[PDB]
């Protein structure tokens, strides 16, 4: 049900990522490098386990999860969170919880592009990824 999300994706547009990072308490120097970084996101499946890799010249991350089953995660900015990823309205919705805080990472396909919407506090960031062959 997730299959159109699978593959290798490259960042091609970013709006309000600094706002999002600052809301999370990321320091200025990290925000500065991150603002010029273009990650590659690789989404693969093996049975109902999904692996999501984010690779860049700055930070790399990898998570594996079953849809609808909570997992522990340590984010790129070193938050230790309780996470769950589900399909909702055809969107891949990743909710992270820690210290009573929450943030959502929502992925939706629009005209073949992967749109990642990141919300924390009032900050709303929209990052667009395009498929690599
Ligand atoms: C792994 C590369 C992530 C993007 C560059 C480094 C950012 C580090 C500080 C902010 C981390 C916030 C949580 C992760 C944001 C992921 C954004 C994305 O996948 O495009």
């Amino acid at each position: 049900m997730v299959d159109a999300f699978l593959g290798t994706w490259k960042l091609v547009d970013s709006k309000n990522f600094d706002d999002y990072m600052k809301s999370l308490g990321v320091g200025f120097a990290t925000r500065q490098v991150a603002s010029m970084t273009k990650p590659t996101t690789i989404i693969e499946k093996n049975g109902d386990i999904l692996t999501l890799k984010t690779h860049s010249t700055f930070k790399n991350t990898e998570i594996s999860f079953k849809l609808g089953v909570e997992f522990d995660e340590t984010t790129a900015d070193d938050r230790k969170v309780k996470s769950i990823v589900t399909l909702d309205g055809g969107k891949l919705v990743h909710l992270q919880k820690w210290d009573g805080q929450e943030t959502t990472l929502v992925r939706e396909l629009i005209d073949g592009k992967l749109i990642l919407t990141l919300t924390h506090g009032t900050a709303v960031c929209t990052r667009t990824y395009e498929k690599e062959a």
